[PDB]
């Protein structure tokens, strides 16, 4: 039996499995798609929340291995339907939804919510979007994978302007989401903790459907915030942080050690 998290939520043994909880998908009203647990609020818990924003050309399911994933962990996971996330305005309708649904006397969300528990995360123009969508208050850790930030709606004011921590993702083969481009920027204009990892040799395809490599870390990353998991704490933070000793990453960290 591992250690429950401090928000009250089962434990893991891996990060890059499924989590103890079975899952079902399906609309989420008609701008959204939802992946979750085909069971809310067993032990009287409210779930955390993570909002999704597509790739460029990409819907939901490109990613459903990723999102159904985070739902077997215990997230509720929305994603925005849209193809053009780079806003963040569709990912945030993506908590109004979800806020709505929460407050309502019943229906499949009712009080079953931790609306002070959400996150935000997103591939490519989505990664972009996660970022325009992080300055939110109510967003409180990101993750962009491999975000676009160099056009297709986002404006780099966001970047100095964000809520809560980043897990910035990048790969070190991308050549449409180039990180000196993309991402460099991003690093360097946050006004919150940010841990940067460049996994070497990834290409843009990577975040694609189960999010390969990627999938355990962002995993820890938002157990770790959104669910006070203490087992997750030495991916990120420590001076011999997992990610920091593992040579297939290379990683910057500001504010954070």
């Amino acid at each position: 039996s591992n250690p429950d998290t401090g928000t009250g939520f089962p434990g893991v043994s891996s990060f890059s499995a499924d989590g103890s909880f079975a899952t079902t998908s399906g609309s989420a009203g008609l701008s959204c798609t939802v992946f979750r647990p085909s069971t809310l609020g067993a032990n009287g818990l409210k779930h955390p929340i993570i909002v999704w924003g597509n790739g460029t050309t990409a819907s939901p399911s490109t990613y459903s291995g990723i999102l159904e994933h985070w739902a077997s962990h215990g997230f509720v996971v929305i994603a925005a339907n849209t193809s053009n996330a780079g806003t963040g305005q569709d990912m945030l309708n993506c908590v109004d939804y979800l806020t709505t649904q929460n407050n309502r006397s019943t229906g499949t969300y009712a009080n079953k919510l931790d609306l002070n528990r959400i996150g935000a995360a997103g591939h490519s123009q989505g990664g972009g979007g996660t970022i325009m969508a992080g300055q939110d208050y109510r967003i409180k850790v990101t993750a962009p994978f491999q975000p676009y930030t160099i056009g297709l709606g986002h404006n780099s004011s966001s970047q100095s302007n964000q809520n809560g921590p980043m897990f910035l993702m990048t790969g070190s083969a991308d050549t449409i989401a180039s990180p000196t481009l993309n991402a460099l920027p991003v690093y360097n204009r946050a006004n919150v903790p940010v841990f940067w990892g460049e996994l070497s040799g990834a290409s843009h395809f990577e975040p694609v459907g189960s999010a390969g490599d990627f999938r355990g870390p962002s995993t820890a990353w938002f157990r770790y915030h959104l669910m006070d998991d203490a087992s997750a704490e030495d991916t990120f933070y420590g001076s011999n942080c997992d990610l920091c000793t593992d040579n297939d990453w290379d990683v910057r960290r500001k504010g954070i050690n």
